Formats: C-alpha cells, sequence, structure tokens
C-alpha cells in the first residue's frame, strides 16, 4: 500500500537512513525459465515467451514446457518455472537525490 | 491512494469504459509553455526543453524563451509559463493494451 507523496524510510546513496518521498511506482511481472543447457533466467519479460499469449492468457502451467525469444533475437524452448511480479519505488530525498529502492527495502510508518 | 496492483476503471482508446490494472505510477512536473501561433500546451516534460538541460538546472526562469522538442520530433520556440506536479499513473486493460493517465481520469472501487 504505499503511495505517491507518501514519506517512507529507506537507504541513501551513502547508505544511512533518511526521510524521503515516493515520487515514483513500477510494477514488472518477470518470469524464470530453465534452459537445456543447464542455465537460466528468472528477468524474462512475459511478452518473450512466443509459444503461449501471456500478456493475455497469463504465465504457463508450472513446468509447462515453453519456446520464448531471448535477448538474442532467436527462439529457444525452455521449461517455465515461476512467475514473479515485483515493486520498485523512485524516492526523492530532503537533499533533491533520487535512488530507485525495492518495496523491500522500504520502512513506512 | 492509488496503488500497484489495484483494479481501476477508465476510458482505453474506444472511449468506453474498462477495468483496468495500475503498473505504473509517476509524480510528473509539466511545464507549460506557449507557441508563437498563440496556442499552449501543459503536459510538456522537462526533457523535451532544447535550450537548457532542465533535468538538472529546474526549470527556465518564467516568461524565458526556450527551444523545445515538440510531438511531431521538431524544434520550436516557445515561451515557458510555469512548472506544475501531476500525479499520472500506467494502466493495462485486459487486452494487454496500456494508456498513461492522470489521476483525474480513474475511477476507484
Amino acid at each position: 500500500a504505499v503511495s505517491l507523496g507518501q514519506v517512507v524510510i529507506t537507504k541513501n546513496r551513502n547508505g544511512l537512513y533518511y526521510r524521503c518521498r515516493v515520487i515514483g511506482a513500477a510494477s514488472q511481472t518477470c518470469y524464470e525459465v530453465n534452459f537445456d543447457d543447464g542455465s537460466y533466467s528468472d528477468n524474462l519479460y512475459p511478452e518473450s515467451i512466443t509459444s503461449r499469449d501471456c500478456v493475455q492468457l497469463g504465465p504457463p502451467s508450472e513446468g509447462e514446457l515453453v519456446e520464448l525469444r531471448w535477448t538474442d533475437g532467436n527462439l529457444y524452448k525452455a521449461k517455465f518455472i515461476s512467475s514473479v511480479t515485483s515493486h520498485i519505488y523512485q524516492v526523492e530525498f530532503e537533499d533533491g537525490s533520487q535512488l530507485t529502492v525495492k518495496r523491500g527495502d522500504i520502512f513506512t510508518l
């Protein structure tokens, strides 16, 4: 429930705790996929799945075999593992300083 | 009091009303500029100003002549009028389509 203009406390650019204001917010949904190489990715944007229109239908079955477009520009096969949505925020200290801070790093009243 | 993930209603580009999800939010600085033909704009972002790096030094002096980049991609002279902060939100319909919306255009539950 963190909102625009809300005053929170988070770590500085110096690594110290100060009150700052929330001036931005974003929701990012990322997929975890397992390649055959034994490798994986966890910052796969949903639109990159080409064997299923996840933007509309939502994420595949856990363990589902999928095809995706990779940072390659090319298409590969993989196993969909998990889906995770994260909240990220932009804060502004009394500094004038700004930083991009993860929801988990923010203390609120 | 609008939050990431919250389901709201707004007009899509069809001009009709649909449920959408808030996936973004920003506290956005908007410049008002006055064109020579007598027209205005009030949703001009600070980076659009070409005759000064407003992202760092802040807004130009009031009434100041500025060169800006417009929605057609070309550069024009304009008269900086005032500066304003507005809450804007990024929403996503079940389409998968998205829209950038002012807080005032949003109906909430």
